[PDB]
């Protein structure tokens, strides 16, 4: 891909974090922690599961960043509205607000409904975003496997501003504490 040059500066916005996520000072990684984070509760915080926002929000134009996933075993990124539900149990699907891909027990897949089988020959250490607003798309590229193409969301009804999105994902094995970072341009 040739997408490189809609780069995008995103950090972490600390205020929509699950209570247990530990944001690094430069907003630019976060990890789950091993207890509460001792922080107040708002109604943007995720409380349900280990997600956060970034802070930027689009509208309109072509924008991409990288993600860093090295050594985890579960996690999801993507993009979403800002107006998804942040309470409660839910599904990672376009009807509900998501543009998402997940790792989950040795297999990708995308936040379709149902999920759809993702086809990975190099499993990734980064991911590259690529969200057309115009256009109504959004892509997911292999960075570790020379920017190949791992899902395109098209006919995007995104309906709202959008959000970066991140999931870092539940640490019960003792294998995924790894953080996700956000890559430098
Ligand atoms: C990826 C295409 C898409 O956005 N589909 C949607 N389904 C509904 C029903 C809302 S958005």
């Amino acid at each position: 891909h040739h997408h490189h040059h809609h780069m995008v500066h995103i950090t972490l916005d600390r205020n929509t974090a699950n209570s247990w996520l530990i944001i690094s000072k430069d907003r630019r990684q976060v990890r789950m922690g091993d207890t509460h984070q001792n922080v107040s509760d708002n109604k943007e915080r995720f409380s349900n599961y280990p997600m956060v926002l970034g802070a930027q929000r689009f509208s309109s134009g072509k924008m991409y960043w990288e993600v860093d996933v090295t050594q985890k075993e579960a996690w999801d990124l993507g993009v979403c509205r800002d107006s998804v539900q942040r309470k409660g149990q839910f599904s990672l699907s376009p009807e509900n607000g998501f543009w998402t891909i997940w790792l989950w027990q040795d297999s990708y897949e995308a936040g379709t409904s149902p999920q759809t089988t993702l086809h990975i020959q190099v499993p990734p250490c980064q991911i590259g975003i690529f969200v057309d607003y115009e256009a109504g798309v959004v892509s997911f590229y292999n960075i570790t496997d020379h920017g190949s193409l791992i899902y395109t969301f098209s006919e995007c009804v995104f309906a709202g501003p959008l959000r970066p999105f991140f999931n870092v994902g539940f640490n019960y094995s003792g294998g995924n504490a790894a953080p996700l970072k956000l890559c430098p341009l």
